[PDB]
């Protein structure tokens, strides 16, 4: 580059777009203390656009949903796996319901053929704990969104609308994060009198950061784990730091298990969502 080097950080639009501007422009500058290069949060609009601009160069690290980061890392010969949440070791989907709607919690996946017939709510079509991994859940129990009223699921686009339109009653049920479920509940942000949780699913695998190859290249040598360490080393010690981790719900990032991701990629291929 004719110009200094600067490292375009994006998330996937899982929540309130000025809640995500908070929590990615604080990151960018705390990795841009840590790193001492130039670092921007660029947003997009929905999840495939976290996987297009990621795969071209819009984007050089991304916080990915399991299902998208499978997809950028399909899509990108030599994109790495950095780094996830402790909580993304052992992630569930909270199935919601509006409490006129009838609907009784569930005390096993069986329960689920209770959906049928319900106005039904997944998240974005690409999310990974508000569709995917309810979409297969809900089959091992029998059920299709085939089955839902109107012959088919709403699409929310995010966890946070996922939660307002079971509460608003537009939609009776829906799918989405627990940490988001469970930060808005602390946060007063649900009314817990109009929705509550029916059902936690089994644990499976979700967040990560994934990072585009050869950015060594552009930065010198080392600079890819130096970033890496930089997540790694996050700590709740200044206010910014407090901040980014209390908006992430974590204690900590970790390392990732090598092919961890297999699994949802399997599910991926089986529900059609990967090519
Ligand atoms: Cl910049
Ligand atoms: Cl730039
Ligand atoms: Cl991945
Ligand atoms: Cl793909
Ligand atoms: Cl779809
Ligand atoms: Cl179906
Ligand atoms: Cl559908
Ligand atoms: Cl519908
Ligand atoms: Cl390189
Ligand atoms: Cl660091």
């Amino acid at each position: 580059g004719p110009m200094q080097p600067r490292l375009k950080v994006g998330a996937i639009p899982d929540q309130n777009p000025e809640r995500l501007n908070r929590l990615y422009g604080q990151l960018a500058d705390e990795l841009s203390d840590r790193l001492n290069v130039k670092v921007r949060y660029v947003p997009v609009s929905n999840y495939p656009a976290a996987v297009s601009a990621f795969r071209t160069g819009g984007l050089d690290l991304v916080w990915f949903g399991g299902l998208t980061g499978v997809q950028a890392r399909l899509q990108t010969p030599g994109a790495q796996v950095l780094a996830q949440r402790d909580i993304d070791a052992r992630f569930r989907s909270v199935f919601i319901a509006n409490t006129s709607s009838g609907l009784q919690p569930i005390s096993s996946i069986n329960g689920l053929t209770s959906l049928r017939g319900k106005r039904f709510s997944f998240g974005s079509e690409s999310s990974t704990s508000g569709r995917l991994m309810p979409q297969h859940f809900l089959a091992k129990a029998g059920v299709t969104p085939s089955q839902f009223s109107g012959g088919r699921a709403g699409f929310s686009g995010s966890h946070d609308a996922t939660i307002a339109v079971v509460q608003s009653g537009a939609y009776e049920a829906g799918a989405l994060n627990e940490q988001v479920w469970t930060s808005a509940v602390n946060d007063g942000r649900v009314n817990t009198e109009k929705v509550s949780v029916i059902w936690r699913t089994p644990e499976y695998v979700d967040y990560h950061w994934v990072v585009r190859p050869k950015l060594d290249q552009r930065f010198g040598k080392g600079f890819t784990t130096r970033l890496q360490k930089a997540i790694l080393g996050l700590e709740p010690t200044t206010p910014r730091q407090v901040t980014i981790l209390e908006l992430f719900a974590a204690k900590r990032f970790i390392p990732v298990e090598a092919s961890q991701y297999k699994p949802i990629e399997k599910v991926g291929r089986e529900l059609g969502k990967i090519r």
